């Protein structure tokens, strides 16, 4: 399948794509304003994520670090990045469908569209401005707006035992963004597109 990662900012992003495990395609490349990256995902692909990494400083060997996102100081990402992050989240040929989602359960960098490129889908948004509007105690300090897992380490807010509800934290991102999931038991806004769908995700979207 492929996925054509767009950046409409007026500010370079460092895409990313990873399984968890291992880099989907090249796992990362740097797209200034303007500029597409098209990449290939193959079928059956569970648990893909794809997101934006913002103020990166890399060497000529592709290591570095980046202010969100960042994957083990990797230009090509290998694992997944470190919060605050959009998310963009997939897996594919499940059952005969895809599923698709945005979560801001690692908070929320860069705004986001993620689409199908058929008709016979419909797309997933989280452009509002969280990051202006972030409450103190969430925003990171080098951009972006992290979840209150990651700042707090309770299972109030990580999920990792009983069972979590909602919060003031959670319901800031999810009043903003109702099509996101915004803490790990939200109710899903996951979207079933026909199986072997191709994608687009569009930073800073418009349209």
């Amino acid at each position: 399948a492929t996925f054509e990662i767009v950046n409409r900012c007026s500010y370079t992003v460092w895409a990313a794509a990873s399984k968890g495990d291992a880099a989907l395609d090249a796992g990362g490349r740097q797209l200034n304003s303007g500029e597409s990256w098209t990449i290939n995902v193959e079928p059956g692909t569970n648990g893909g994520k794809i997101w934006a990494r913002t103020d990166c400083y890399f060497d000529d060997s592709g290591s570095g670090i980046c202010k969100t996102g960042d994957c083990g100081g990797l230009l090509r990402c290998k694992r997944f990045g470190r919060p605050p992050t959009t998310l963009a989240e997939f897996s594919l040929n499940q059952y005969g469908k895809d599923y698709i989602d945005i979560s801001n359960i690692k908070g929320f960098n860069v705004p986001m569209n993620f689409s199908p490129t058929t008709r016979g889908c419909r797309g997933v948004r989280c452009a509002a401005d969280i990051v202006g509007q972030c409450p103190a105690k969430l925003k990171a300090p080098g951009g972006g707006c992290n979840d209150a897992c990651t700042v707090f380490q309770t299972s109030e807010y990580c999920c990792t035992t009983g069972k979590c509800g909602p919060t003031e934290y959670s319901r800031f991102f999810k009043r903003l963004c109702p099509d996101a999931f915004s803490y790990v038991l939200d109710k899903p806004t996951t979207v079933t597109c026909p199986g072997s769908s191709n994608y687009r995700v569009t930073f800073c979207p418009t349209a």
